[PDB]
């Protein structure tokens, strides 16, 4: 059912790999080889043959192997496949063939851990396949076009979800045409499980907790969470934790406060309920506060743009050497602490993913670097670089 697609350069030893975890045809497309404990299938000038075979797996794979060859390092042709194969929200796993048995800068690709591997004699080939397979749970049901938005709304009953969806839908720059669909400036989105939020008026809610849990599903299917929040009724428990599973899930978050046309609105009465959301939410600090009225129309304007900018940064991929040159420029301005005697040394930094942005430092030694520090390390990431709406990942690794 998974499917797995094998892309890069010619030269690289595709072909040997693939026939080795190639099983046989079927009723174009081959099963994986008996062999191996994972049940998956298989698919089959310069620029312009890369580019078509990486848009083939793009477009039919569910995972895709990025390989290059471990004898030469990484060639300028290597980076052109990386550059394409940025074009896609699907997960890469990046192979270094040919090391029949020293990794350092593949991770220069941006798409983090090689696997270093040997059509040879199976070496490395066991990790490969277990990273392939991690990804295949995350496998969405739903398939849409990789250009599309996917986000979702989530928020206590009677928030007024379904009545900023409708006034969002009202919109001049809006066309419509479980899920809903509709392009905001031509651009195509998906408000993921629209049927869910409406099952009220079919259905009694006779408690929250299958609601709760249907919510979670949808935030798994998004990219951008709106966690709407009541101006009227104030902050809850609820609102928390499932903001919590958003931020913990790595999604990018926009906090939207509706019925504000209902608050007693005093000069300060906005800054104060500012204020108390980020006391409440402390790990949401990167996403942005709307208040609007979805029976107004007050601010509904003001959703979409903030939505688009908020998947905008969770897809950002920066630049490695302006990634360095800020954490440099961090270190200088606040040196490394010391930990039990010894002092952290960060060598090098590297892009890793995004969705959320994952960051590596390598390191001295990962223990040396304290929660507070790489807290610094994500402030400076963000003053560089924006990141509004979204979370960023940091790792410290061991240079071996
Ligand atoms: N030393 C070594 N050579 C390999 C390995 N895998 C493939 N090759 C050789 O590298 C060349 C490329 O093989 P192929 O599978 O056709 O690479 P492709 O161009 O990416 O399809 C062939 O001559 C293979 O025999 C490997 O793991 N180690
Ligand atoms: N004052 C005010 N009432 C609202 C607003 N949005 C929704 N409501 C009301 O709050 C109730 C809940 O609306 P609904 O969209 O069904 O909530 P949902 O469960 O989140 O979808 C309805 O009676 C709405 O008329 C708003 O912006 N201002
Ligand atoms: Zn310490």
């Amino acid at each position: 059912k998974p499917v797995v697609a094998i892309v890069g350069r010619p030269n690289v030893g595709k072909s040997t790999i693939f026939n080795r975890i190639a099983g046989e045809r079927i009723s174009r497309i081959y099963s994986s080889a008996e062999w191996l404990n994972y049940d998956f299938n298989l698919i089959d000038p310069f620029l312009a043959q890369i580019r078509q075979q990486a848009e083939i797996a793009m477009d039919e794979a569910d995972v895709i192997i990025f390989m290059v060859n471990g004898r030469e390092g990484v060639t300028a042709a290597d980076e052109e496949v990386a550059k394409i194969l940025y074009r896609t929200k699907k997960p890469v796993v990046l192979a270094v063939n040919k090391l029949d048995n020293n990794i350092y800068d593949f991770y220069s690709l941006g798409f983090g851990e090689p696997y270093p591997i040997s059509g040879t004699h199976g070496l490395g080939l066991g990790d490969l396949l277990d990273a392939v397979a991690e990804h295949f749970k995350n496998i969405p049901e739903t398939k849409y076009n990789e250009e599309v938005i996917q986000f979702c709304l989530i928020g206590r009953p009677n928030v007024g979800k379904s009545s900023l969806v409708n006034a969002m839908l009202g919109e001049e720059r809006v066309i419509v045409s479980v899920d809903t669909s509709f392009t905001y400036n031509q651009q195509e989105f998906v408000i993921v499980d629209t049927a869910g939020m409406r099952k009220k008026g079919k259905v009694y809610e006779t408690t929250e907790k299958y609601s709760v849990l249907r919510a979670l599903k949808a935030i798994d299917r998004s990219e951008v969470v709106a966690v709407v929040l009541d101006g009227e009724e104030g902050i809850i428990e609820q609102d928390k934790r499932i903001a919590g599973y958003a931020h913990e899930a790595g999604k990018a978050v926009v906090i939207v406060v509706n019925k504000w046309d209902a608050v007693d609105k005093d000069e300060s009465t906005m800054k104060e309920f500012e204020e108390n959301i980020r006391d409440h939410f402390q790990f949401l600090d990167y996403a942005p506060i709307l208040f609007m009225s979805a029976l107004t129309k007050k601010r509904i304007h003001t959703l979409m743009p903030a939505i688009i900018k908020a998947s905008e940064n969770h897809s950002l991929r920066v630049q490695t050497n302006v990634l360095n040159d800020v954490i440099m420029d961090a270190v200088a301005m606040n040196p490394t602490p010391t930990h039990n005697g010894s002092r952290l040394k960060i060598y090098y930094a590297t892009q890793v993913s995004v969705k959320p942005p994952s960051f590596v430092v390598f390191v001295n030694d990962p223990e040396l670097m304290h929660f507070s520090y790489e807290r610094f390390l994500e402030n400076r990431i963000r003053d560089a670089f924006g990141f509004e709406g979204t979370p960023i990942k940091i790792f410290a690794r061991a240079r071996k």
